């Protein structure tokens, strides 16, 4: 036996129920040690946010069993690799962005979505930005295949749910001549044959963009160009239990990169004291992680977790 927290009991039994787990062999009881273990973080982190020491607030959600090991080698699948070049971004001649973007409200973005249990999230980074481009280029906006990504994608460098790179996706799109819809080609969440149909083909690329690892220029990018893929540091505890405010952990890296995200827009909060500047991101871990599955990342703070190391984009 253990020193199961009896106040807790409740909770735990709603919890495996609203995320219908299925357990047994023994795996119930660790799995709630891991669980409550997680809970009594999440209201550490919270306390002293009320004694002003974090910006943001943290919340148990479909994570809680797991421990940050294990979901590090499930979820978080970038490569952190630049195996070629893509274009130079050139950045405007004498321009000065705004001092708050929001592409969601321009009709540039989809619902959120939800990787499952797999590494896939270079397939998602990468639909969001060809999502963006398409309707920069005609005005409609539809959903993309991440399957079609996942399936397909083996020539070029990708490993499916083993991880892969957003580049290698773009590239992927221009040798194939095409992607199909979500629609026609749903996930499933696990890598499968390669089912790709030219019938169904609703999008296109040319090549990527890379931006420059410098926070200023992917400012100037994401105000004259709409949603950029990008890679973060995503490996610690403080950002899979995120819930709402402007992300910062002292711990992050500017150079150990794992999970691929989408940035949307930038913008900033102020009070007679100080908060600051932050990167609005989408997230593809569900609409119950975070801020209906966005967060606010830390911008201008020296790269925050590496925010502006690996950025690029399609060109339609």
């Amino acid at each position: 036996s253990l020193t199961f927290d009896h106040s807790l009991e409740a909770q735990w039994t709603k919890w495996k129920a609203m995320h219908n787990r299925l357990y047994g062999m023994n795996e119930e009881g660790w799995r709630r040690a891991v669980w409550e273990k997680n809970m009594k973080m999440i209201e550490l982190h919270n306390q002293e946010y009320r004694e002003g020491k974090h910006s943001f607030t943290m919340a148990m959600n479909a994570f809680g069993d797991m421990t940050s090991e294990e979901f590090r080698q499930v979820m978080n699948g970038f490569q952190n690799r630049k195996p070629r070049k893509g274009k130079v971004f050139q950045e405007p001649l004498f321009y000065e962005a705004p001092r708050s973007v929001d592409w969601r409200e321009k009709g540039y973005v989809t619902p959120v979505k939800n990787q499952g249990q797999c590494g896939s999230c270079w397939a998602f980074s990468a639909t969001g930005a060809l999502e963006g481009q398409m309707f920069r280029k005609t005005g409609r906006l539809i959903s993309l295949s991440e399957q079609n990504l996942v399936d397909c994608s083996g020539p070029q460098g990708n490993e499916g749910c083993n991880g892969g790179l957003m580049d290698y996706a773009f590239q992927y799109v221009q040798d194939n001549g095409g992607l199909d819809s979500e629609e026609s080609y749903p996930y499933e969440a696990t890598e499968e044959s390669c089912k790709y149909n030219p019938k169904y083909s609703v999008a296109n690329d040319a090549g990527f963009v890379d931006i420059p690892k410098q926070e200023k220029a992917l400012m100037k990018a994401v105000a004259t160009v709409g949603p950029i893929s990008v890679a973060i540091d995503a490996g610690h505890e403080s950002f899979l239990f995120y819930k709402e405010g402007i992300y910062f952990e002292p711990d992050c890296s500017s150079e150990d990169m794992d999970h691929g995200v989408l940035v949307v827009g930038y913008g900033f909060e102020s009070t007679e004291s100080d908060n600051n500047k932050y990167w609005l991101v989408k997230n593809s871990w569900g609409e119950e992680w975070g801020m209906g599955g966005y967060v606010k990342m830390a911008k201008d703070r020296r790269n925050h977790c590496g925010i502006a190391s690996a950025a690029s984009y399609p060109t339609v």
